[PDB]
């Protein structure tokens, strides 16, 4: 629990960053929804799931979660700068600005989630937050760079 007040609040802060992102907003908006989503089960087991065991794995999948955040609000945070997102998306430093991170972050969650099947008990789907993030991010990926190139910031 003690890194999911870390994932939780992180992923209100991915998402409001993301939320107030002046580039790239589409995918980043999404970043932090989809983030949001996944610290939304855990509001009502960490928040009100009547006690929660960390165990070794599952703090340890929670580190990876509250880390992995990281990488989205860092990846949210260095393309902040305007000046990044032009030069990232014309140059395409990954083809995707938080793809690694719904890449890393995603998989966080299969073993953040599976794990607390197990400690917890805790009824699970194949994370309905939507794992779809990367197939929406490139699509805005591509569509960005191709974007905000001559059309107009959607």
């Amino acid at each position: 629990l003690e890194n999911l007040k870390h994932i939780i609040t992180l992923g209100q802060v991915i998402h409001k960053r993301c939320e107030e992102m002046k580039y790239c907003k589409k995918q980043c908006r999404r970043l932090g929804h989809r983030v949001l989503g996944l610290i939304k089960p855990l509001e009502m087991l960490q928040d009100q799931g009547k006690r929660s065991v960390p165990s070794e794995k599952l703090t340890t999948a929670m580190n990876r979660f509250k880390a992995a955040l990281e990488e989205a609000n860092g990846e949210i945070e260095k393309f902040s700068n305007r000046s990044n997102i032009c030069r990232f998306l014309t140059a395409s430093q990954d083809k995707i600005l938080f793809k690694d991170v719904n890449r890393k972050l995603s998989d966080v969650w299969k073993e953040l989630s599976l794990l607390l099947q197990v400690e917890q008990r805790m009824p699970v789907s194949p994370i309905s937050q939507g794992a779809s993030w990367a197939q929406e991010d490139q699509q805005d990926a591509d569509e960005d760079r191709r974007a905000f190139q001559m059309l107009r910031r959607d």
